[PDB]
């Protein structure tokens, strides 16, 4: 079975066969689309196909398939799983691994980068503070003085799910949210949970609109310990506009490593619980979502204040008027201070260039629309009018539980 | 398998049972997503009346009485025999209202019951159809205070005999390629537009040209009509801050008039149904104006601005994007022609989710076509999770008509 994708803006039309390779489900029957849902320990029993199945797509693509190399390594994994549960993945198959979930990752405008991938291999980190020593070299790597670089670090996969590591921060880097008693809230409102959950943990916070949060780090199933992130190796930007003098006097700014560490890496059955990885950030992240979101910083009413919007009927557009001040601000802001960022426009651009090299070379390749149209000035991008088929490759990002709903407490 | 729809911006969760009443297919399978995809005999059609007299007699609560079962039975009857049936004219009009309302990719569904259903079922000719259309266009226009109609010309009988509105939208501008190498007008309509010259309209070869209606009744040879100009509501497009923005020669109209769908009701087949509402602010500022394959001003726009469009990181063309859509709303209202900004839209249209969900058990909805083409994350869409479902009454497309007529 062929499917053809049309992009209706230059009518280029693409064929998908890889769609065949997708095993996972995706939420949608033939009768309910849930295109549009966030989110519509694993025995020797399942263990093997997973397995067999990642090792004949690592070895196809090291044009070995059917080698004695290959057939040697399927027979390794076998006996290794049958006796010991699980097995473990060489240097190269977990570079493949992380490699081709962040290819894979459907929701992800980024990928066109997803060979450039450094990857740290954390499997022999026994303990919080290895993690934490892991993490900041991370970050230093990552940071590269504002020259960003792709990375991810793996720390141990699940065994039993008794003694999993976890990053317990939703990002690496991330300012604390507070809650005051007369319900309003400083700092970012998205980190208010994981902020209590740290000053809990014994955290002494700053109380501060953009303090770093602390790493609270679980390693091999224990309790969580607290780490600061040494300030040195943080990289923030000062968010100014280039025509408006009184932005700077907002007090705004952001880091410039985003790196996520609350997803599963998942590949050939294994579970890598605590796997964070960095990129660089698309510029709508921050200016679109960090700081216009009405659940988030929410600076839209007073930008618009200090532009003279005419604020009473929204049909003035102050809202978008507004929206894009703050965006070219962003954008403007990190160039200036030669941190690497990318907008919107650019990197739409790129994932269709990558997207049509992916159909042509791979077969396909999933993407997400409702996630990779960027969140301002849509239809201005070319991915907009782009088709898109998602479907669910391996090895893969997944979502996982947050920790704290699950780990049971030791003390 | 009775679904929950969260909103993340607000926490609040939906329950959607009434997606169980669905039975069309999505396209979408456990395998493979669809969402993003623009189009992925007698003993089916009393089925298909049964369902749709079953929620009929329902939604006026007298669902197993007298009435309904004789109902039932008549249109069984008339089945059995005349191989097809006719629609009570209540049925008719609840049959267009749910199509509206089951109109998953519509963002201004929240308007559904005030819908005017003009019956054209008994129109004959071409000149017949512009007649009803004409009544349809001023009845909707109303002097710029707009009204919901929809005209619902003859159903189809054995699919040689289809009347059929050749033109996509029933005022739109026409689109000529310049020997030059670029387009003329509208792009979108350049293949209508030549068609319309094809078949004998002499074009004025201008940038905003109101296209002549093709109308086609009872299957013959489609047949030009120019609408009356006094019938064509049109608005010129200024900028309430930039007087050069007069000087880009741009207008647009107010009716917009989708004629291209099919409604199917109760399994008949409406090919000829052309309805009506107004307009959302981006439907013209965002891409009718600013599409790549459209209008495409930006540039022209962006210049008369002297911002740097060296760079695409200045955002440029976000911030004309803006200051045209601005524009299109001053405009519009200005002189006073009905228009809806994509914020109250939306804000119109979650409300109208809350509604369904809680009167109907839930409400179809494409979140890639309901999100608007600008802005989309501060917009109360963005956060809200929809489930996409077929019911019926439905729009559906249909092939157009040039591909399939046989002449
Ligand atoms: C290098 C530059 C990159 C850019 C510009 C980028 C861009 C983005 C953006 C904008 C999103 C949408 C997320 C949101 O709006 O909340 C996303 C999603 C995602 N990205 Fe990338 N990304 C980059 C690198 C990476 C890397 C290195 C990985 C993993 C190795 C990755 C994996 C993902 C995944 C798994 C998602 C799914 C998000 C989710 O499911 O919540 N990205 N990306
Ligand atoms: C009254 C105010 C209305 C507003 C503000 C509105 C808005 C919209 C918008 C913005 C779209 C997206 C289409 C595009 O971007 O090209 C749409 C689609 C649609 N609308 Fe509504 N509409 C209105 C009235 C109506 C009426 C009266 C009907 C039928 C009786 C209708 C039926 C539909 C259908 C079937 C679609 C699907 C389009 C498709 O599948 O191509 N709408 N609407
Ligand atoms: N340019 C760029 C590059 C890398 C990362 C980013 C941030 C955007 C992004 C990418 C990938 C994942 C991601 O977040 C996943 C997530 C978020 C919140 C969760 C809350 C609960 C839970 N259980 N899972 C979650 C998973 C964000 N940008
Ligand atoms: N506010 C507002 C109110 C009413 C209508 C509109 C225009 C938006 C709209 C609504 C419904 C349908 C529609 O377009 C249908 C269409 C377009 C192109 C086609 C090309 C080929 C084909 N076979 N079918 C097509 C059907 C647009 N806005
Ligand atoms: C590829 C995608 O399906 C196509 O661009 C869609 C996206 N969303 C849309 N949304 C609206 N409202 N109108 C459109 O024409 C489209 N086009
Ligand atoms: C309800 C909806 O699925 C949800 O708000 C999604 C929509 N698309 C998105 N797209 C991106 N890039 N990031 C997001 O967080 C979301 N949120
Ligand atoms: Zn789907």
């Amino acid at each position: 079975r062929f499917l053809k994708v049309k992009n209706w803006e230059t009518d280029v039309v693409l064929t998908d066969t890889l769609h065949l390779k997708s095993t996972l489900e995706t939420g949608c029957t033939e009768h309910i689309c849930m295109g549009s849902i966030m989110l519509p320990v694993r025995t020797k029993d399942q263990l093997f196909p997973l397995a067999k199945e990642f090792l004949d797509q690592y070895y196809s693509s090291i044009k070995r398939f059917g080698s004695k190399a290959h057939m040697d390594r399927l027979e390794e994994v076998n006996k290794e799983i049958e006796s010991t549960s699980t097995y473990q993945l060489k240097d190269t198959e977990l570079i493949y691994g992380a490699k081709h979930a962040w290819r894979n990752a459907s929701r992800c405008v980024g990928r066109i980068q997803w060979s450039k991938l450094q990857v740290f291999d954390a499997r022999d980190c026994t303990t919080a503070h290895g993690m934490f020593n892991y993490i900041c070299n991370h970050v230093k790597y990552a940071t590269n003085k504002g020259n960003l670089r792709s990375a991810i670090t793996i720390f141990p996969q699940r065994t039993d799910g008794k003694h999993d590591f976890r990053v317990w921060n939703s990002q690496l880097i991330r300012y604390a949210g507070y809650k005051q008693p007369d319900g309003s809230t400083l700092g970012d409102p998205a980190n208010v949970q994981f902020t209590e959950i740290c000053i809990q943990q014994g955290w002494k916070a700053p109380r501060g609109r953009f303090d770093v949060l602390p790493l609270l780090l679980q390693a091999n199933g224990n309790d969580p310990e607290l780490f600061q992130i040494p300030p040195e190796l943080v990289l923030e930007v000062p968010i100014r506009h280039p025509k408006f003098d009184w932005f700077k006097d907002l007090g705004l700014k952001w880091y410039g490593l985003p790196a996520v560490s609350n997803m599963l890496l998942e590949i050939g059955g294994l579970e890598f619980s605590a796997c964070p990885f960095s990129g660089w950030y698309m510029g709508t992240e921050i200016g679109v979502r960090d700081y216009c979101d009405n659940s988030r910083y929410n600076i839209l009413e007073e930008v618009a204040k200090k532009m003279d919007l005419d604020m009473r009927k929204t049909s003035s557009l102050w809202k978008d008027q507004a929206l894009v001040e703050i965006n070219i601000a962003v954008l403007y802001s990190f160039q200036s201070d030669k941190v690497t960022i990318v907008d919107h426009h650019s990197a739409t651009e790129s994932f269709i260039k990558h997207m049509e090299n992916e159909y042509r070379c791979r077969g396909g390749c999933p993407a997400d629309w409702v996630w990779i149209v960027p969140p301002m000035s849509g239809s201005i991008t070319p991915v907009f009018h782009q088709e898109m088929l998602n479907y669910r490759l391996t090895p893969s990002f997944e979502y996982q539980p947050d920790p704290w709903n699950t780990h049971v407490w030791k003390g």
